[PDB]
């Protein structure tokens, strides 16, 4: 039908995850599952500016670049339940090349993910939310990036992601489930050689001996930004990221000698302007706008289905 997923305009990241999603779940043979589609839908370049205080102390003494480039990525996961789409996995990643000056070059960053748990059938829901994820780690190493970052923050009481309204008994995980989870996904991408380890932050900072503040990633929305001003506004940035370290995953993609003698980052596909989803906040209010939930399945679809005509019809 002409405002499908399917018809969507594929890139070689949708295909290769979309690939991987059915692959799986053609081995899993369960007779309820329906096909997957994945579509990046907005690709932007732009950069981070490293905050005043930051600014003061580094970069005006030629320590530390004044800003970083990266290209930002949103993508979704749509299933087809008995002839209709369903929208049921979002996700928004930053992505630092190899032009990129340190310490942010070669990573990445999620930035936002999001669902609603409405995947047929139940039992492969968070299996196929793990494909996912490991099939984008699996992709970004193919590609020359070294290292992965997660901050396993969930969304505030009222706050939603990505989808406006989600279902009312759609559980919100807490902080320690949130990192068990992204545990158990690593753990798969670790036996099949795709992360080469993780490690909480505090212990990678301290296993690579790290002096100075400006040895740290700086990515745009992250924790480690905020907390650096306030600590220069007023040794205890040091007890932030023990305290806190449970939640920041460094997932090392690529380690020892051959993560040195890399060639250029070439990503093969090409910036994708899309008003709707650059950032969170103008799907958010579409839906708000348009009255759409995302807080049943039939709703759901529903919304789906005009995220789609808005997709394809837009320029
Ligand atoms: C992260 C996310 C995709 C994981 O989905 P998931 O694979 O279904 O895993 P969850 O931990 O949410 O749920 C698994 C089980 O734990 C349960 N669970 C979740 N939160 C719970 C809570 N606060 N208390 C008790 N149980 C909970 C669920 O009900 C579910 O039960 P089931 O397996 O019996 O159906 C989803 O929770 C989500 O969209 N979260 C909001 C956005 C977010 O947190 N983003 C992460 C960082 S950007
Ligand atoms: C707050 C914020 N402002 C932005 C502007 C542009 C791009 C990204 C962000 C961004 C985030 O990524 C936030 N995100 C970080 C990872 C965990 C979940 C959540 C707290």
């Amino acid at each position: 039908s002409k405002f499908s997923a399917k018809r969507l305009p594929s890139t070689r990241l949708g295909t290769f995850l979309e690939n991987r999603v059915n692959d799986f779940l053609r081995r899993q043979n369960h007779p309820e599952s329906g096909e997957v589609t994945v579509r990046v839908v907005h690709a932007s370049d732009k950069t981070v500016e490293v905050k005043p205080g930051m600014k003061a102390r580094f970069v005006d003494s030629g320590e530390m670049a004044e800003s970083f480039p990266y290209r930002t990525k949103a993508l979704f996961a749509f299933e087809e339940i008995d002839g209709v789409d369903l929208c049921f996995f979002g996700m928004h990643v930053q992505e630092y090349g190899s032009d990129c000056p340190p310490p942010n070059q070669r990573r990445v960053y999620i930035s936002y993910l999001d669902s609603v748990h409405f995947f047929r059938p139940k039992c492969l829901r968070t299996a196929v939310y793990h494909e996912i994820l490991i099939g984008y780690l699996e992709y970004v190493k193919k590609l020359g990036y070294t290292t992965g970052h997660i901050w396993a923050c969930p969304p505030s009481e009222g706050d939603d992601y990505i989808f406006h309204c989600h279902p009312p008994d759609q559980k919100i995980p807490k902080p320690k489930r949130l990192q068990e989870w992204f545990k158990k996904m690593l753990d798969k991408a670790v036996s099949e050689r795709i992360v080469h380890d993780y490690k909480d932050i505090f212990k990678q900072a301290t296993e690579d001996r790290l002096t100075s503040a400006k040895e740290l990633p700086y990515f745009e929305g992250d924790f480690w930004p905020n907390v650096l001003e306030e600590s220069i506004k007023e040794q205890k940035l040091y007890a932030t990221m023990e305290k806190h370290k449970e939640v920041f995953f460094v997932i090392r993609l690529i380690a020892g000698p051959a993560a040195n003698s890399l060639p250029p980052i070439v990503d093969p596909d090409p910036l994708i302007p899309c008003d709707l989803m650059d950032g969170r906040d103008a799907f958010l209010t579409l839906a708000r706008d348009k009255h759409l939930e995302f807080s049943s399945l039939r709703r759901a679809q529903w919304s789906t289905m005009c995220m789609l005509v808005e997709l394809h019809t837009q320029s």
